[PDB]
């Protein structure tokens, strides 16, 4: 959901 989306953020820079 939302936790999913820093996740994401976090994987790219």
């Amino acid at each position: 959901g939302l936790f999913d989306k820093l996740k994401s953020l976090v994987s790219d820079f």
